């Protein structure tokens, strides 16, 4: 019953077209995206400079957005 947010896989720069290989899940605080927006955020750049191990954030995605 823990809220799985997507974590930063590895260093990702802005402009950084997110991949399966630069994200996961891992539970973190505060949350931020959903893991189960990790096919979402695929293909999707960053608005900013994320480093890895810093949680992602629905506000850090260019082009991202909810259902």
């Amino acid at each position: 019953m823990n809220q799985e947010s997507v974590v930063a896989a590895q260093l990702i720069p802005i402009n950084t077209a997110l991949t399966l290989v630069m994200m996961t899940t891992r539970v973190v605080s505060p949350t931020g995206i959903p893991a189960e927006d990790i096919p979402r955020l695929i293909s999707m750049q960053v608005n900013q400079v994320v480093p890895m191990g810093t949680t992602l954030m629905p506000d850090m995605v260019k082009g991202y957005a909810p259902a």
